[PDB]
């Protein structure tokens, strides 16, 4: 019942920190954002930039999405991000993730009016 735009923010926005605190960041965040409630979401990226900056990407470099669609955009500059990936051992409901902090460009799919990000495609 949550718009795709809204769901995007909830799953990927983390402007409260400039970067992943510790190796435990993912473990904590995936939970906090309710991403391990029904199952363990296998993968997820958190962006440590302002909402405004992320939304602005929808007006930056147009590229193809992985699915072949063309409403994807690549950020002009690198952003601070935290990649979260579930471990081989992790089994619901004991979800566990490996945290990887980095500075990379992001690619998101945009839609709507206003035209905002609705899906996180990849980081580069």
């Amino acid at each position: 019942k949550e718009t795709a735009a809204a769901a995007f923010e909830a799953q990927h926005m983390d402007s409260s920190t400039s970067a992943a605190s510790s190796s435990n960041y993912c473990n904590q965040m995936m939970k906090s954002r309710n991403l391990t409630k029904d199952r363990c979401k296998p993968v997820n990226t958190f962006v440590h930039e302002s909402l405004a900056d992320v939304q602005a990407v929808c007006s930056q470099k147009n590229v193809a999405c992985a699915n072949g669609q063309t409403n994807c955009y690549q950020s002009y500059s690198t952003m601070s991000i935290t990649d979260c990936r579930e471990t081989g051992s992790s089994k619901y409901p004991n979800c566990a993730y490996k945290t990887t902090q980095a500075n990379k460009h992001i690619i998101v799919a945009c839609e709507g009016n206003p035209y905002v990000p609705v899906h996180f495609d990849a980081s580069v």
